[PDB]
């Protein structure tokens, strides 16, 4: 079919809407609600407004190509319109950017300034208290910046199927809101962020531990450690104009140097943790021929997906705390125990690319002798704003090294950060320890890229065994419903609620749609951690010397005794009752 766009004719055999195919061929076409290859269909933005002879205005985002069109997507009238739009958002939006936590990768604000646009009456509520929702321990809404957009419930739809973002009608207004308003925690909300992800402006955000942490700091008598998640060091760079797949580890401890944090441990260290007890557990059961499945319970997402969805799943969740919980267990226990330090005096702070993590450090039982395992968890995000209001000029820091006590880790607690991850360092671990060997082919390529379900057999004791990993909750919606459960017994099975891993988290950097289209974030983030397995001599959980020397001078035998009894952490469905 023949195509003309701004006068140039092109001969073509796609099937396709005329924004793709304008972007294909390098014309540029505005767009805002459309992400994901979906689009509000309720109350369409018409940002992507072009001209097609003989129709009128259409919105380029969901109409697709045909013979004999004639589309201009630059004329006066069309661009009158696509302003006229902006100004209508305008209208409903608090425009201040100066404290604006989004001021630097704000979509709103850049096709704002593209078209010149200027709401017909400013608005400006002077009781931001009606709009604002602080409620939950992970997200926070704030609706004088919320222009209604629905990429936040269509992402919600796609990465989990829960639709826990919903479009409400609150007094006759349409806002955007958990089930009946309720706080997101209250609901069966996974916490996982992805809505936050999909927004365009600072409608939707992380709840701010950014006060729990300069308090800490700033309080004399505090001993702070911070440790960040595998992914963080594939992902910060982003917010400072660094590119995408920057390791930046070393930048990183240096930083957080700068910062005054008193102790540069690794959650990754954690991780070598959470594989040690893990894959003991998995050599036991398979030792016991049962019981199966077992699955992993390092994401609070999915741990919140089992509890809401399927309880009857929640005796097979490993009791191993994730690595984070684990971490902090042990740094208000075994680091006093080689330091000195007054226990209640730890204060442990996490940088994690995921908002439910901050529900995970919250629970009221993640804690003992009335200390918690983690006192406060910062995002990516957060941790970037706090780096630059320092003015600490990331990119040009030298590299320095993590305290090693508990900020050494092999490749496989490096790897955890993408989907599949945890899923290949536990079979490491664990066909060594069934075997009592040393193994030298440690590479499971087999579980690893962005298949949503990826299963696998594997031999263990000259046994075969199956394993799955879900990449994603709607992938692990799909899995059950499904039956794939049921087709074959499954041993272990990992589960991700963001698709892609946590490199893809609820608290990493914003990408705005164009650079997603042109960069696969989740493969380019992931890269960096499996590179950093390739070149690391210990590649194995169990072959980390500082984690070694820790359980064999505090913790002692992995998955039992004083291990068990600190370490893990059972979930169990709630005890029948009536009413509900
Ligand atoms: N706790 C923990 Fe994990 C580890 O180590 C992070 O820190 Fe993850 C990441 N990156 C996050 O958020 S959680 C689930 N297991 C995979 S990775
Ligand atoms: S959301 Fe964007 S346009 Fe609105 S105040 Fe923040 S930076 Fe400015
Ligand atoms: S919260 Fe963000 S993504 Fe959701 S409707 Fe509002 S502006 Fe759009
Ligand atoms: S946190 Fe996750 S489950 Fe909850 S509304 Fe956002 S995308 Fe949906
Ligand atoms: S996959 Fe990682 S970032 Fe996403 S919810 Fe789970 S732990 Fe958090
Ligand atoms: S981008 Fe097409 S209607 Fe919003
Ligand atoms: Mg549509
Ligand atoms: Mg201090």
């Amino acid at each position: 079919k023949t195509i003309i766009i701004n006068g140039v004719q092109f001969n073509t055999d796609e099937d396709t809407t005329i924004l793709k195919f304008a972007r294909d061929n390098n014309i540029d076409i505005s767009a805002l609600c459309f992400l994901n290859n979906c689009n509000n269909d309720i109350n369409k933005c018409e940002i992507c407004t072009v001209e097609v002879e003989g129709t009128g205005l259409v919105t380029a985002c969901d109409t697709l190509i045909e013979d004999g069109m004639i589309i201009n997507t630059n004329s006066d009238a069309v661009n009158e319109k696509i302003k006229s739009r902006i100004s209508q958002l305008l209208d409903i939006h608090e425009f201040k950017c100066g404290p604006c936590n989004r001021r630097e990768n704000c979509e709103f604000l850049k096709l704002v300034i593209k078209y010149k646009a200027r709401a017909s009456k400013p608005f400006l509520p002077k009781d931001k208290t009606e709009y604002v929702d602080e409620r939950s321990k992970s997200l926070t809404v704030d609706r004088t910046k919320c222009l209604l957009c629905g990429r936040c419930v269509n992402a919600c739809g796609k990465n989990t199927e829960t639709y826990a973002m919903k479009f409400l009608n609150k007094n006759g207004k349409t806002i955007i809101g958990a089930e009946d308003e309720k706080c997101f925690d209250d609901t069966n909300c996974l916490l996982c962020g992805q809505c936050i992800i999909a927004c365009p402006v600072a409608a939707l955000s992380e709840k701010s531990h950014m006060d729990r942490v300069k308090n800490a700091l700033n309080a004399p008598e505090k001993h702070v450690i911070v440790a960040m998640a595998p992914s963080v060091r594939a992902s910060i760079g982003e917010l400072f104009n660094m590119g995408f797949g920057v390791d930046v580890t070393g930048k990183i401890y240096t930083a957080l140097r700068q910062l005054g944090f008193d102790k540069i441990f690794d959650i990754n260290f954690g991780a070598d943790m959470t594989i040690m007890e893990d894959a003991t557990e998995l050599v036991q059961r398979i030792e016991n021929n049962g019981p199966f499945p077992m699955f992993t319970s390092c994401c609070p997402g999915w741990v919140r997906q089992a509890e809401n969805y399927y309880p009857e799943l929640l005796n097979n969740l490993s009791s191993a705390k994730s690595p984070q919980q684990i971490f902090g267990t042990a740094s208000k226990t075994y680091y006093p125990s080689i330091s000195g330090l007054d226990p209640k005096n730890v204060f442990t702070v996490t940088v994690m690319p995921c908002t439910s993590k901050k529900f995970e450090a919250d629970r009221p039982q993640m804690e003992k002798d009335g200390l918690r395992d983690i006192d406060a968890v910062i995002t990516t995000r957060e941790l970037a704003k706090m780096i630059k209001d320092a003015k600490i000029p990331f990119a040009k820091l030298e590299d320095s090294e993590a305290d090693p006590a508990m900020g050494e880790y092999s490749g496989a607690g490096a790897i955890f950060g993408a989907t599949g991850g945890v899923m290949e360092a536990a079979l490491r671990s664990a066909k060594d320890f069934a075997e009592n060997a040393e193994l030298e082919d440690i590479e499971y390529k087999q579980v690893r890229g962005l298949n949503g379900i990826k299963e696998a057999e594997v031999e263990i004791n000259n046994n075969k065994y199956n394993v799955a990993v879900i990449n994603g909750a709607s992938n692990l919606f799909k899995f059950m419903k499904s039956g794939m459960i049921n087709e074959k017994q499954y041993h272990f099975i990992e589960v991700m609620a963001c698709h892609g891993g946590c490199v893809n988290g609820g608290g990493q950097p914003h990408v705005n749609p164009k650079d997603l289209e042109k960069v696969d974030i989740k493969k380019v983030r992931a890269s960096v951690l499996y590179n950093q397995d390739e070149h690391l001599s210990k590649r194995k959980s169990h072959e980390n010397t500082a984690l070694v020397k820790m359980y064999q001078n505090y913790f002692g035998k992995p998955g039992e005794g004083r291990a068990h009894e600190i370490l893990h952490f059972k979930y169990k469905k709630s005890a029948w009752s009536h009413p509900q």
